């Protein structure tokens, strides 16, 4: 019995290895998912077969509550498990069985080092520096529905002007944030990896909410429960936090 | 049918109300848990009935693999949920069914202020300064069953002497922090709200691990997914943060 395990391409998650040959099956992935992956079966004893979602989504519901990205591919049954960073929500945990989280985030802002602003409060007061997030993506989402005063205020500019303040990706908000007058809205572990390795980007303010990423299955799959404990285990061990050093660690600023 | 509550006495988590009279039932409690009980029942529409665990333990296992405290109450189905600063571990999600976690923790150290020591590494260093953790908790717990080796270390320090390091609870190690030179290991969340009243003590480090506190459901419980929902629903609407700032807020100190 082969499990397959559905992803999306990331850094540091998953990663396409470097290789001046064709690679082929996992060995075309390495990554903290691969290693968590790893770690995971060997506890539980399951083989698995690594699959890139074929959307290339996280899973949001449309206009007509439709699901894509790999939370529809467990919805289907395509998959038996999602491991990537996929954040635990409310939206998403009516539809799929997420395991315990297996790290912790909350959202925050990524900046240029060296100027006054400190908060969110600070964004949503003014309007000459854009501010945004990736477009559809669980921290957009949590703007969207926001219903604190402050919040709210920044969901009405970052959707305004037919959303002109979003991005498309991560990728193309860091280079947004490098190059023009713009804050980012980003997941507290994205902001972590990126400033170790952009000296002149900073993390600004804390964490404006507290979730985490957990392992997806589909509703009622007996994997569930046992990933959650194997993952409880990883943490007592000091193993998740071991992992997390491995891939995080930049070469000092 | 009205779902039985399993809880246990702990501040600011489930305190005694204060009255001129003898208070009843539901009436009798006060604290962050009661208020996040009163959210999810009108989010889940449940009545409930909270009850003190009678053995008064939070939930571990003796030589022969009995369980006892809360963990026991839901086991033996004489509990539908525990509400609680009840730490999820791994002996324990093996045996009940934890929601999502309403709260995040780490263990720390709780020790006076305007010393030279900063980390676990400083305390296992050394034999001057005492340390330990309160007996049969998920800290030491923790501690016992480690392979790193600055806590195998600190683990073979708690447990000589016949575990004369160890306290009965909180308020002691409190006080034996206050009154020796001694270090109490202690979960963040309990030590943001002793330093927030005490300005004599303060956070040593950092946190040494990463969990939280979930609703203990039996295993197989309808609840758990339906809490678990709740408490997400609760997180995104930013009340588990106001609940949190609600009770632990003291004047803080410089
Ligand atoms: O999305 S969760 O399962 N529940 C919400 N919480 C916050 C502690 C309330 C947290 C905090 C840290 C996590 F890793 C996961 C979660
Ligand atoms: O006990 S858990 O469900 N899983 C372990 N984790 C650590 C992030 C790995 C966390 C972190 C924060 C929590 F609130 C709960 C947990
Ligand atoms: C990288 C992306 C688009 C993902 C990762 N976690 C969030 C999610 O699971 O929706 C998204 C980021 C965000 O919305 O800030
Ligand atoms: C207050 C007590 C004894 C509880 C609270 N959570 C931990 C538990 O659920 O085991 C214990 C604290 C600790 O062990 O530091
Ligand atoms: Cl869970």
């Amino acid at each position: 019995r082969t499990l397959i395990v559905t992803t999306i391409l990331e850094e540091p998650y998953v990663m396409y290895r470097k290789s001046d040959k064709p690679l082929y099956g996992n060995d075309r992935f390495e990554g903290y998912c691969l290693d968590l992956l790893k770690e995971l079966s060997n506890i539980l004893g399951f083989l698995y077969d690594v699959k890139l979602v074929p959307d290339g989504k996280y899973g949001a519901q449309n206009d007509k509550g439709e699901w894509n990205g790999m939370v529809k591919e467990l919805i289907d049954h395509r998959a038996d498990l999602a491991v990537a960073p996929l954040t635990i929500t409310y939206v998403r945990e009516k539809v799929i069985d997420f395991s315990k989280p297996f790290m912790t985030l909350g959202i925050s802002i990524l900046y240029r080092k060296g100027t006054p602003i400190d908060s969110a409060d600070d964004l949503a007061k003014q309007t000459k520096i854009e501010y945004g997030a990736v477009r559809d993506g669980s921290t957009m989402t949590f703007f969207k529905k926001s219903k604190i005063s402050t919040y709210e205020k920044m969901w009405a500019f970052m959707s305004s002007r037919q959303q002109s303040a979003l991005v498309k990706n991560s990728d193309e908000g860091i280079q947004r944030v490098l190059t023009t007058d713009y804050a980012l809205l980003m997941e507290s572990t994205s902001i972590e990896y990126v400033t170790q390795r952009n000296c002149n980007l900073t993390q600004i303010g804390g964490l404006i909410d507290s979730k985490g990423y957990g392992v997806g299955t589909p509703i009622g799959s007996p994997y569930r429960d046992k990933i959650t404990i194997a993952i409880l285990q990883l943490q007592e061990e000091g193993k998740l936090h071991m992992m997390k050093e491995k891939w995080w660690r930049g070469n000092g600023c």
